[PDB]
């Protein structure tokens, strides 16, 4: 579809057997999503933006559904906000920015 | 333009007379400049990233230009680790997420 911008892009996604909102994020390079007891092996990762850092574990080749659009990949898990999809997903599903 | 999201959206944009690269960031609210020095009055405001809070200087009404379109609006200065173009102007510019 098509998303405006006068309000947060938030959309409905499916990760681990569990539907969550999320923004879609084209600032965000990587996709990080609040804790979530996922299942399988992980890294611990330190990523920052405004405010510093925050740790996360990194877990690669996790599948996610956006609006319907399959996508797979890595995703970073720990004490975010708010749910980011980064462009390591909106790539797959076929995201841009249009202007 | 469409922009496609393979790589990160940097932009040129024009601020009180002097070039700059920016992110365009649809994960943001705001409108967020590394330190720099800007005409007019300002505030003291706070802003929630991904890490926590900072102060910032919050400049209202400034003329910006991103990759030519005009934006006039809010535009906060302080310690983000990127220059970020959010929905405050995204919006301005009739920027659009497609897919
Ligand atoms: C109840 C509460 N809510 C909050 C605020 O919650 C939020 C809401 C949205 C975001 C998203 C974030 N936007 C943001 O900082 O925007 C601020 C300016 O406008 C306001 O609007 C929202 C906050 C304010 C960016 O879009 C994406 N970032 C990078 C850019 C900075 C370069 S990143 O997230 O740092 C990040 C870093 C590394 C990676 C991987 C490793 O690549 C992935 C993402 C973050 C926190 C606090 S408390």
């Amino acid at each position: 579809p098509q998303i405006t911008l006068w309000k947060r892009p938030l959309v409905t996604i499916k990760i681990g057997g569990q539907l969550k909102e999320a923004l879609l994020d084209t600032g965000a390079d990587d996709t990080v999503l609040e804790e979530m007891n996922l299942p399988g092996r992980w890294k611990p990762k330190m990523i920052g933006g405004i405010g510093g850092f925050i740790k996360v574990r990194q877990y690669d080749q996790i599948l996610i559904e956006i609006c319907g659009h399959k996508a797979i990949g890595t995703v970073l898990v720990g004490p975010t906000p708010v749910n980011i999809i980064g462009r390591n997903l909106l790539t797959q599903i076929g995201c841009t920015l249009n202007f």
